C-alpha cells in the first residue's frame, strides 16, 4: 500500500542526488549511508534540523533512470570507518568525509521516461530528471516523483516512521 508511504511523505524536503556511478549507489543500498561534496552536506544538515522528512532521490548520471529514494535519518558525521567510496575524479575522501545515515524507501528504478510530466518549480520548471546534485525538489513535484516509483515490498516503513 501507500499510506505509510504518504504519511512519511508528508510535508517533506526533497533532494536530487547525482551519484556519477552505479558503484556508490549499490553501497548506499548496502550501507545504508551517503556523503556529498561539503556544500550540499551543509544543504541537508540545515534541512535535517528544518523537516520531518528530508528524502534524497538518487540517479546515476548516463542511466536515464531513477534508483530509488531514502530517508535522512541523521546529519552527517566525521571519523568512521572509511566507507570504500568510489571516489570521483577531482573528489578526495575528505570531501566525502561527511556520512549521512539513510533508511531506504524504495530501491527499484523509475526510468525518466515516466516523470517528463513532472516540473521542478525551483529548477525553473525544468523535468525533474534534470538537476545537478544538491538540487532541491519542490514538495508536491519531489511527493509525486516518489509515488511513481515502483512498490518495495522487500521495506516496511513502520521502522521509518517511529524516527519522525
Ligand atoms: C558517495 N558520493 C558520491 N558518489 C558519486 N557521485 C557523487 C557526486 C557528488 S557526491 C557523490
Amino acid at each position: 500500500g501507500t499510506s505509510k508511504l504518504k504519511y512519511v511523505l508528508q510535508d517533506a524536503r526533497f533532494f536530487l542526488i547525482k551519484s556519477n556511478n552505479h558503484e556508490n549507489v549499490s553501497l548506499a543500498k548496502a550501507k545504508g549511508v551517503w556523503s556529498t561534496l561539503p556544500v550540499n552536506e551543509k544543504k541537508l544538515n540545515l534541512a535535517f534540523r528544518s523537516a520531518r522528512s528530508v528524502i534524497l532521490i538518487f540517479s546515476v548520471r548516463e542511466s536515464g533512470k531513477f534508483q530509488g529514494f531514502a530517508r535522512l535519518s541523521s546529519e552527517s558525521h566525521h571519523g568512521g570507518s572509511p566507507i570504500h567510496w568510489v571516489l570521483p575524479a577531482g573528489m578526495s575522501a575528505k570531501m566525502l568525509g561527511g556520512v549521512f545515515k539513510i533508511d531506504w524507501i524504495c530501491r527499484r528504478e523509475l526510468p525518466f521516461t515516466k516523470s517528463a510530466h513532472l516540473t521542478n518549480p525551483w529548477n525553473e520548471h525544468k523535468p525533474v530528471k534534470i538537476g545537478r546534485d544538491g538540487q532541491e525538489i519542490e514538495l508536491e513535484c519531489g511527493t509525486q516523483l516518489c509515488l511513481l516509483f515502483p512498490p518495495d515490498e522487500s521495506i516496511d516503513l513502520y521502522q521509518v516512521i517511529h524516527k519522525m
